[PDB]
């Protein structure tokens, strides 16, 4: 998640305990359990960075489900990109001419974001995190749907 500090946007990791806790919930209750779904939604109630979502899912999901989540997330992000491309006023876009979002940014792969949650927090816009988070969540639901 991101919190606005004095110097600006800063990265704050999701509590390790809640992540472990959810991993247990997923393992004990299953992906299609209202308990799991509720807990995942709760953990994803605060806008997350690419770094947050991928590591969250990698940990709470098995290798196969995680591979499925990654494909689902890619599809979801692409739908966001298609919408942000068609509508300049899309919230994922910045107000400025050179501020349209792209798939690299949403995946945290753009210049200065690669493997760096601090850089992602400093570079991604609030609207991009919203899309990244909603996309990750929908991808989770898809994985649970196909479970
Ligand atoms: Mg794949």
């Amino acid at each position: 998640p991101v919190v606005i500090k004095t110097e600006g946007p800063a990265w704050t990791p999701l509590e390790p305990k809640l992540i472990t806790r959810l991993a247990d919930t997923v393992r004990t209750k299953g992906l299609r359990s209202p308990i799991t779904m509720a807990e995942v939604e709760a953990l994803m109630s605060s806008p997350l960075l690419p770094h947050d979502v991928t590591n969250l899912m990698r940990v709470i999901l098995g290798p196969a489900p995680y591979a499925l989540w990654m494909d689902a997330w890619g599809v979801q992000l692409q739908t966001v990109i298609a919408a942000a491309t068609r509508d300049p006023r899309h919230p994922a876009n910045g107000q400025g001419r050179g501020e349209r979002t792209n798939l690299n940014r949403l995946k945290g792969l753009a210049d200065g974001m690669v493997g760096n949650p601090q850089g992602q927090a400093a570079l991604l816009r609030p609207g991009e995190l919203v899309a990244i988070t909603a996309s990750a969540l929908q991808a989770f639901r898809e994985v649970a749907r196909l479970a």
